[PDB]
């Protein structure tokens, strides 16, 4: 509603100033036709002042990201576990807006950097805006919010030269990770495929912190939020991610945009783990510690409702850039915990909007407005867009008949702090000793990945640590990695020419947990939206016919098909010059195009070797690949015909049926070497 | 209200955050009943953050002021002199918002400082917002906008100690005035009663600069804007103004507010002088020079329409504080001239809103919004409220079919610069010699005042210049004033114990012009809203009766009546403790209260001598005063007021008393009570 | 460093607040060891408030870039052609700071996008800061500054979805180019290897506009600035640039930084073409039109001096992010022309610094300060760092003895507008017909390239 009221249509009409005076804006007013521009040209100055002031500070973290509208629908009346109004009835719908992001990069940095990712969700509830400001990884680097600028200074570019962009592959970051062992768990997640998701739709969301569900009788339970993807879990490989950062920095935002435009809006089951207050230390670690997960073997997930994103913004700046999330946007039926990471966040997100917005009335921007009436005695401030009719904005008053009325647990559906909560003890700047195991869970996570996934994680660390210049930092990194796993430390040390420290088995173990592996999570549950590149030629009308035949068969099943040839024409979407294997989830060469794949093939229309390099890159990166028409191509690529995920069929139908199974498998991991 | 779409009502409902979450706001969340406050108390921090951020920079000038909504109505179809849409039909109405102000004082300074006054009018026209950003004085201190910081630094407080507030009565101001002779004309105005108007309703507004009216055929004429009060012109006296500043700093804003609430919303005829382009230098001065008026004897006023203010704001900060006027808010049919003061203003008022608002989307505030659609390619910026559908905001485009289309003289009702305008010559930083007579028009104004009015102007200068510490500066002041009038320099010099310099008659003359004198502008055309204090007593039930009878008779005629007595009760509005002569336009004592006027009278309920002081001050400041009931000698003798004085009334009959007293309210001030230099 | 006065050393000492109280910053203050954080924890709040407020708006264009300090050295006394003090003696040295950039991308976008590039140079002269705010391409896309938002909207990402980053390869850009044919000359330059230079050191810098040199006697000549690389000209190839954008988004800034650190600081000869006022239309186009070059065959380069960059910044944000260039930073001896693109720039760069800095005292930032005294009556404003002793900051005054004195052509080495300049005619919003050939110069350029 606040959005619809502020939509501005410029599909017709004459140009006006911001005060509705019709004007022009194409030629400056000058003293003669070859003369100096005049100060009295208000048309020039208003247009250029606006331009000059377009930009606002980027977000201090998560500067790079993209958003969409949708709806949350409750599966049930959840009154038995929370008073939350948005959860109080089967089928109850609440509008949402979600923004997804990286963490370290500035605006304009690439989507496919290796990083932690944001997953921030606003529920415009009938009892106020409720935000769950989460990440795609369920644990955080640090245990106390006061350390956030340390973490973030260390990962962001070195501040003398501002190098490197959007990367932890520098001395300072690994200096911090090695000195602050709490970082191990999130580190291991970021060095897995969770640091390079295939799309925002193929990752989960996590609140990280323990929160409370509070009932209308005052009782509480402890919860963790999990948003579980209905699209499946999928990652890129690092070598692919690096090329994609160059070829399409906008890959995740375009994937989102496109999925929504085609009627394939992504979905998640909004879930919780729910445990009793008495179980704060029962699972072998402290539920106040944001570097720990509750293994699902100890507390299963309950599905609360469906999150669907199905509408793109109208103006990115107004909606996506200006959305201002806060964990302080809480509603009756939810409460905080004493997680010292959460506790400090509550301060930060209120304060930082003053930086972004430049003034205190940021909740008035349409994307930040609620969908219920606002009744309070907040007044004035720069940018004040309301005209308040209550001329006695103080409590207690008689002159406004004691309105607005105080809301609390007893009346008015007020927020209230869970009334069972207490504090006791000295006023301290001390870390709880219950937070001191920094290594067991990183090992739990590592144990739960498949062998090739473990290899990819090792290889990520090998990559990044080999770029650390400091020999001491690199030694200190091995010291910490060795506390998680001696084998990781040895394997990583081998790439950097150092020896690993001797095994220290204090935290070693062989326990695993379900639901953290990407490679182990089975085939994708849908292939709709996945991209197939068909490599063809204009030389041979046979090639274009085969391509068209595959197109119809793949499109029917919701795949996005790109036919690539030397030059554009009817049925060809993309020239070889602009094509890359990073643009596809699977690649098919029509056998009529075989000539383009020869070592001597050359054209002024694309770079030498491009058609073959698309095919070979796709294969090396694990993708389903094949040749359709029943040979030259598989041999030019040194691609084995018997390999899993390599397809070779004369029959278009048999080809598509086999090829679509391989898109669901998504990645053929047998093509990656192990230690 | 014209801003009803933006109104928020809080007459019902439970307290919420700004995101609609019901909350409380009266107790902090604490770790135990006697414990420390918690960081997780979001209720506390959202509330206090908002409080901590309430303030915005005051305006760089005109910080002290007040506003109201109203309606402009055209008297005619003016399409034969201007294309301006708001003037294009008889009876055509346009919403307005007006803010009045002083100039030098900060927020919270007193309304009744001696100063220039602003009068800034927004017309929310059907072809865009059009602002006339004027003053109550028709001429400006300086002739080029680049000098404005110099002027304003010199008048504003000295920057080491920030003293004095809201006053030109200090060395720096008079240094600048004496060094920059352009200032003489506005200085003479500010030192007249125009520097201390009775109210905003009793002053005129002027655009100061020559502008252009431009027809749809592209022809132009030169115009001056003159908003002429239908309430009459009136001033305070200085001795009164000084007290009033202390007793009621809000006097002008309260007067306006009250007049609108009572259904007596003030009115002005919006008028122009209209002259041809060929007359730019025909009147003996340059029409580009903002230190000159065109005498009404050379060019008469044409009444274009009625401005009436009739609705107070709902939220002062949102509407009055935030209104951001600009002379760059111009409409088709009006154009600029090459007046160097005007030319630079155009820059300043767009820039300065960035300071006030903190971001570039200030035209989106409700009070600044137009009442017609906006179609342009301005985008983003902090605080962006709009959600623009056009995703191709560049010209020229095909992907948005070429919209928005360019508007100009021939299409779309565009603004256009008057096509007859030209420029010639070297690119220069020099002053036109046509601007060099700084002294003839100040003398024209002074010549046009009555003798008591001229004494008041001399006394204002005596007062201020006596507070200048520097003997140098004071001599330089006398040097400049002497160029306007030797008699002024002599009479000022006498108070400060210097000799005036020898006469220099270069610019002396005896010409006069109509319409600049307050004292000479004849009785007020209406007495509605004027204030009558009735001084009574609770000791005599007959004095209360007398007061009640006078109340009924005066209220019939639209006077604001206050009955004063020792204590409040039914029919008594104010105590002597809170009353003052600055609160009234006339003072009546009921003769049943004579005992309160004796030298010996004392009470713990009010300061010694308060009833009599009210009467004596009112008399000494020129107001109509009297005693009603027939026994007048005890009160008049205590006050040293002669029963036969002009504007002194004594009648037993309430009806006759009121008939006579009302004539005196229209006369307004009895100027025979002020001494003149021989 | 030239900014040594403002440096802060933290190689020793105990952690303090901003007001010098020693503190800690690693654990929050809590009501109990597993308790909630306390509002009275000022250590936490001061630290996190600073963090929360670290960012400032990126530049509206040229957001992605990097800078270095160096020195300019005059080859001669140029008194013959300009009163500019920095050019008045052989060997005269002036400190400089230079920032290089792309145009369209935001912060964090890749260095090796295909784009126009900035080359902005500040000379911290003994008669005031003088900036030449240039590009590596000598011509601009448009002929009137009022059009800049249109160009820039069209080349920046589409505003519904903010796609694509740092690229002209989208409908809106090519729509604008094809509807505004002025854009052809720059477009051909940007689609050449000049759009993907090998490094900032392997590109030239151009002022683009005609400016004036003005002598002390008031006479003037028309000039174009050229900064000619002593490293040579080199480009990437486009396939290579695309991969490099992914592998190393920081390639140009690293190349620069490393060159300086190794003692290979890059050099340019600072040159001008110098023609008479009477030649404004003599070359077959109008010297007021920023979409045209003067062919070197018509006016040769004169070498004025040497630009060498040889010192990297100490704090990128303080120095590089904060440097606020302006074409209005001009000195006696130089003047503007009536190029309608230049004319409107003069407004933009003073105004935009209010957005970036959030207040009016941005010339007080160390990187923006001049290296000579400041004497004026500018006062107050948010962030005011000066404590002004003159309590009579108005002119004309007696109470401060008439100081500061006015400076002009004849007194105090004032800036002055070239006194031969004039204007004639109607006040118009019309384009000179002398600007109308959008296509010959693009062809000239294309013809000058080799076959490959
Ligand atoms: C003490 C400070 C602090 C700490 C410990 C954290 N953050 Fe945060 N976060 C910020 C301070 C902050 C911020 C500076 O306040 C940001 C920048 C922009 C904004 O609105 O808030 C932000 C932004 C931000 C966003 C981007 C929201 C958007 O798309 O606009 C996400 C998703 C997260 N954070 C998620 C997290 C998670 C899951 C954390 C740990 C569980 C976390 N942050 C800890
Ligand atoms: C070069 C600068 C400059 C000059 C020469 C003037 N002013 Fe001005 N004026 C401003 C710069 C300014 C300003 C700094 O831009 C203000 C402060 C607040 C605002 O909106 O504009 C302003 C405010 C302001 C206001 C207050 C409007 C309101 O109520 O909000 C009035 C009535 C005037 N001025 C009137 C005048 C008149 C009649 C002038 C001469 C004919 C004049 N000003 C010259
Ligand atoms: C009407 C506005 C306008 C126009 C026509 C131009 N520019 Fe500009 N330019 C700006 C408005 C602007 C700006 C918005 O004012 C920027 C953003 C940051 C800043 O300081 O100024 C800017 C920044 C900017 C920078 C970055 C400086 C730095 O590194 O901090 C360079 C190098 C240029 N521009 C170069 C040019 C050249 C060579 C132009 C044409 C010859 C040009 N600009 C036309
Ligand atoms: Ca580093
Ligand atoms: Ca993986
Ligand atoms: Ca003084
Ligand atoms: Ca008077
Ligand atoms: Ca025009
Ligand atoms: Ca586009
Ligand atoms: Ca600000
Ligand atoms: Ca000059």
């Amino acid at each position: 509603s606040p959005l619809a009221a502020y939509e501005v249509d410029d599909s017709t009409g004459y140009l006006t100033s911001d005060v509705g005076g019709p004007i022009q804006d194409q030629t400056s007013l000058k003293a003669g036709i070859r003369g100096p521009t005049l100060l009295e040209d208000f048309m020039f100055r208003q247009k250029i002042q606006h331009f000059d002031h377009e930009r606002v500070p980027e977000r201090a973290v998560h500067a790079r990201g993209a958003g969409a509208h949708g709806t949350f629908t409750s599966y049930a009346d959840w009154s038995n576990i929370t008073a939350a109004s948005f959860l109080n009835a089967t089928g109850k719908q609440t509008p949402v807006f979600v923004r997804f992001s990286t963490v370290a990069g500035s605006r304009g940095s690439a989507d496919t950097a290796r990083d932690v990712h944001g997953f921030a969700t606003r529920f415009y509830t009938d009892e106020g805006n409720f935000d769950i400001v989460g990440n795609n990884i369920p644990v955080f680097f640090i245990q106390d919010a006061i350390q956030f600028p340390d973490l973030i200074h260390s990962v962001k570019p070195r501040p003398d030269n501002e190098i490197p962009q959007a990367a932890t592959a520098h001395d300072s970051a690994w200096d911090f990770f090695s000195q602050q062992p709490s970082t191990m768990h999130t580190l291991f997640w970021a060095m897995s495929g969770h640091g390079i998701p295939r799309s925002y739709r193929h990752m989960d969301g996590f609140g990280i912190h323990t929160f409370r569900f509070v009932k209308d009788d005052g009782s509480s339970k402890l919860i963790k939020w999990h948003f579980k993807s209905r699209q499946g879990k999928a990652s890129l490989v690092w070598e692919e991610a690096q090329v994609l950062s160059g070829k399409n920095a906008d890959f995740h935002r375009q994937d989102l945009w496109d999925a929504i435009e085609s009627g394939n809006g992504p979905e998640w089951d909004v879930c919780v783990q729910i445990v009793d207050e008495s179980q704060a230390q029962a699972f072998g670690f402290d539920l106040l510690d944001p570097t720990k997960i509750i293994p699902e073997e100890y507390a299963p997930l309950t599905k609360l409702g469906l999150l669907k994103l199905d509408r793109n913004p109208t103006n990115y700046f107004a909606e996506t850039e200006q959305v201002m999330f806060q964990p302080g946007h809480i509603v009756r039926g939810i409460d905080f915990t004493e997680d010292p990471l959460l506790q400090g966040r509550l301060f930060s997100y209120l304060d930082t909007q003053l930086n972004r917005n430049g003034g205190p009335n940021f909740e008035q921007l349409p994307i930040n407005m609620p969908r219920v009436p606002i009744h309070n005695n907040n007044r004035d401030g720069a940018g004040q867009m309301f005209i308040h009719r209550n001329k006695y904005p103080y409590t207690p008053n008689t002159l406004n008949s004691g309105y607005p009325r105080q809301a609390n647990q007893n009346a008015g559906r007020g927020f209230f702090t869970a009334p069972g909560r207490t504090a006791s003890g000295a006023l301290v700047r001390e870390v709880s000793p219950t937070f001191n195991d920094h290594w067991s869970q990183p090992r739990l996570f590592f144990n739960s990945l498949t062998p090739v996934e473990q290899q990819f994680l090792v290889n990520a660390m090998r990559f990044e640590i080999s770029l650390v210049k400091s020999e001491e930092v690199k030694k200190n990194v091995l010291t910490q990695l060795n506390r998680v796993s001696h084998d990781v430390a040895v394997r990583v040390a081998a790439a950097i020419g150092l020896g690993a420290p001797d095994a220290d088995d204090t935290y070693y173990h062989n326990n695993k947990t379900a639901g953290v592996s990407i490679v182990g999570s089975g085939p994708l549950p849908t292939i709709k939206t996945l991209r197939v590149g068909i490599l063809a030629t204009t030389s041979e009308s046979s090639a274009l016919d085969q391509a068209a035949q595959l197109r119809t068969r793949l499109e029917k099943d919701g795949l996005v098909v790109t036919v690539v040839a030397e030059t554009l024409r009817e049925g060809v979407d993309q020239t070889y010059s602009t094509a890359d294997a990073t643009g596809f989830d699977g690649v098919v060469v029509v056998d009529g195009a075989a000539a383009l794949f020869a070592s001597t093939a050359s054209s002024p229309l694309f770079p030498t070797g491009r058609p073959l390099q698309i095919f070979v890159d796709a294969y090396r990166w694990g993708k389903p690949v094949g040749v359709c028409g029943g040979s030259e191509v598989l041999d030019a690529a040194d691609v084995p015909e018997d390999g899993d995920g390599v397809y070779s069929e004369e029959s278009v139908d048999m080809f598509v049926e086999e090829f679509e199974k391989g898109l669901a498998t998504f990645r053929f991991t047998d093509r990656f070497a192990l230690d």
